[PDB]
């Protein structure tokens, strides 16, 4: 069910080494700094960015740096990204690339200064691929009414892994296809089992090679070491993304870094805690029932202790959503290894339905457990609506449904500011 | 309680440019092969090693490689390691290292062909750094009336990231330290968590970079892609390592390396199966106690399902043994969540008691859970005595004893051959 080659969706901008796959991402950790990035295909090209705002229209010029890989028979064409710095907070931007010949221009805007009361709403997309489910997932996107300001990615991206040779030409492609949207708000990214491609076979053997060269992100401003975990901070929320399939053993980079980050949260600054996974930590469907256990039995824990809000993850091809429930009890021998409800466990959302290459996971543990409040088995996309310090409200549109059918509707109340029964 | 640095266990070989810190181990899949690795310090040397066995003195020559590596304000001297191939089998040999300028000799003899009855003794050493209490380990082991003739060390192995800027010196030493015991019989490694080295502070974030500067392994032999586990076949046993600290996920490169591995194990071949590892799945102690959960989650089955006999593991500065058992049940909801013999379960024993720093664990979960056979906090090591194919002997030696007193003494019936219950 992927979409064809020819598909309308994966057409090339016309003109001589014109910019495609055109993408951009926060690139510091506050809201003031783009992270653009392209590729030419006729020749390297200029990494400059051009860019001005609306209102002080001085156009001014961010210089970037240029990279190209190569996977197995594949050669990338010529992969570029730019950081824009010092933006001003609320402001639409105009960027132009491919300045040497054929230029584009695009915009986007500045989210507002971190604060308790900024509202913001993000997209909610894991999974998407390019079967035509995909387009249809990112349309009812573009045409929620209420209108998403920055996707939280949460991972598998292309798919581009199931074609022969990963060929990477399904990764072009899937760049092209969500142009429309990430051209002009950024998507935070989240790695997931699709890009980790280890394919000794092919000799390839370094992973997440590909996806590493094509999509960056501001780890460097957390203090992380790797690209595969990191936080950024965005109007009222603090966000956190880690990697199910990076390390997470205790001493490890990784528990080490989100160890001392969750220390820097500071929830009178940001008030909403939100954490990005592929791997769910609590899942009742039978595709990949269990598999969030190791890490689980290493961060829920923590996650109570600091309160965070919501979990959101992907990897299974349905949705589903929890009750505020804890399982950290255990001690091997005592017996107690039973979820309990715990008002200070975050929701474990997960949204991997977005439409991968076409299909779904619909077989689920008969009957649906007492930590499950919601399950069901078809393609969409989620937002979350933060209104107050207090309310945010989260939404699943189906795509069988109209654009503006919420097939699933959430109050989430606040961990630390009205941590009030939100559970159903 | 770390040695001083004069310790005449840490002088160095007198002679200009004269090879220090020698140690070797199994370079190839089944025991035809030898890794020779040293360290010059006065200038580069020759990476050749002069070699011939006993009877047929033809002395031939093996040209290895050269490295150095800098930490912080540190700069090593010269490594080197070369690889012997292609020995007969049961053989002495004699190698000879830093043959331009001050000449070192020693010998190491091959092990048998691999085979059903071929009787071996492996010692068992973990958590050894460099305190007297090291010292006084290795010499038990040394004494053994039954010799040991190859050592699985089960990781932590000096200890030199607890001096600040984790004085690579003390790195130097521990090579010394040990030279008299690995520079004639392999000792084949296992990476643990003071191994790794994440020091973002002083900017050195390369996970495991001494370690693997100065130790290394024949893991392209197993087709691993890294030498952080690996698997090598000596006498009748099939010996598999693993990374507590790297990464098992599901589709990462070590959860895909050791699926396929358990599949190649031929017990008609080799018929006793070992796996090694840092963190402990089964552990009683209070310190550290529940950290090889995840791990635990990830492979368990696998071992039960393929019958593996023991597997060794450190990090717990004590001594412990358990009852054949599996906890494999649990799905969250049902409530199956307590070990349970198993006669297919492997026996998990703990040695990372070789003397560390001069601290042992003695807080222990009281009372000894059922699946604990038998603990104790005193320092030493273990000797596992492949008899058959049918028997092995395990022994636990005290420090506190003398060289000859078994503390704790077990028969092992192979889980494949002779699958009675062993269990006291
Ligand atoms: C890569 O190799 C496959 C077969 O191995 C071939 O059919 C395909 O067209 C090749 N692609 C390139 C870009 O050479
Ligand atoms: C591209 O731009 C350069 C400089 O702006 C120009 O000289 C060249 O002829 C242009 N067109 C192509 C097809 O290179
Ligand atoms: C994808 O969706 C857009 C509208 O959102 C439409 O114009 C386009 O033709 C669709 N293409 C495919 C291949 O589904
Ligand atoms: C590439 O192909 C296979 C897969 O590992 C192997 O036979 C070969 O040695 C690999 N590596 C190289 C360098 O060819
Ligand atoms: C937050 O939003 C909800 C719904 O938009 C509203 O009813 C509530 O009173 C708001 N809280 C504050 C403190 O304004
Ligand atoms: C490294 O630095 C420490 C202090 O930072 C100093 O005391 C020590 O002697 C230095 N070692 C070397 C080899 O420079
Ligand atoms: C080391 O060996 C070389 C060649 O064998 C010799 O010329 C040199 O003088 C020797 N001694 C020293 C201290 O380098
Ligand atoms: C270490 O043990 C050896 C004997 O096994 C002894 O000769 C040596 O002096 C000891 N050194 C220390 C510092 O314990
Ligand atoms: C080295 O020291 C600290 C630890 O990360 C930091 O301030 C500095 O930027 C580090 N890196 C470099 C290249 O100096
Ligand atoms: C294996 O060894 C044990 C003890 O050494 C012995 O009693 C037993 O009979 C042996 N088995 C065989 C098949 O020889
Ligand atoms: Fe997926
Ligand atoms: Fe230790
Ligand atoms: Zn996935
Ligand atoms: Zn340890």
């Amino acid at each position: 069910r992927d979409m064809p080659l020819d598909s309308d969706v994966f057409r090339v901008p016309p003109g001589y080494n014109a910019p495609q796959q055109v993408h951009i991402t926060q690139g510091d950790l506050v809201g003031r700094a783009m992270i653009i990035s392209w590729v030419t295909m006729d020749e390297p090209g200029s990494s400059a960015v051009r860019y001005w705002s609306e209102k002080n229209g001085r156009k001014r010029i961010a210089k970037g740096k240029m990279s190209t890989y190569r996977f197995f028979n594949y050669s990338s064409g010529f992969i570029h990204h730019t950081t824009i710095r010092k933006l001003k907070y609320n402001t639409k931007y105009y960027y132009e690339v491919g300045l040497r010949n054929t230029t584009r221009r695009f915009s986007f805007i500045t989210p507002p200064q971190t604060g308790l009361d900024v509202p913001y709403t993000f997209g909610l997309i894991g999974d998407l691929g390019q079967s035509f489910d995909s387009n249809t997932t990112l349309s009812h996107y573009e045409l929620s009414p209420k209108k998403g300001q920055t996707v939280l990615f949460v991972g598998d991206l292309s798919y581009a892994d199931r074609y022969p040779n990963h060929d990477n030409v399904r990764w072009d492609t899937w760049g092209r296809f969500t142009e429309r949207s990430v051209a002009y708000q950024p998507w935070i990214w989240t790695a997931g089992n699709h890009e980790i491609e280890f394919a000794p076979e092919i000799n390839e053997t370094e992973p997440f090679k590909p996806f590493s060269y094509r999509y960056h992100v501001p780890y460097e401003a957390s203090q992380s070491t790797s690209p595969f975990w990191y936080s950024i901070k965005r109007a009222s929320a603090h966000i956190i993304v880690l990697s199910s399939y990076s390390a997470y053993g205790r001493g490890t980079p990784q528990y080490t870094w989100l160890k001392k980050e969750l220390r820097k949260v500071k929830r009178s600054e940001t008030p909403w805690l939100i954490v990005l996974m592929h791997s769910p930590l609590y899942n009742s469907y039978n595709h990949h029932f269990m598999e969030g256990e190791a890490m689980r039995t290493k961060f829920e824990a923590w996650f109570v202790k600091y309160k965070v809000d919501v979990v959101f993850a992907g990897h299974v091809h349905a949705y589903e959503r929890s009750e505020r429930v804890s399982n950290i009890a255990y001690k091997i021998t005592d017996g107690l290894c039973t979820p309990v409800k715990d008002q200070s466990a975050p929701v474990y959302i997960t949204i991997g339905d977005a439409g991968n290459y076409g299909v779904i996971d619909s077989n689920m543990i008969q009957p649906q457990p007492e930590y499950s409040a919601f399950r069901e088995a078809s393609f969409g996309h989620g937002m979350f609506d933060i209104k107050n310090r207090t309310h945010a409200h989260f939404s699943w549109n189906r795509n069988q449904d109209g654009v503006a059918v919420e097939a699933d509707s959430v109050w989430f109340f606040n961990r630390h500011w009205y941590p009030v029964d939100d559970s159903t």
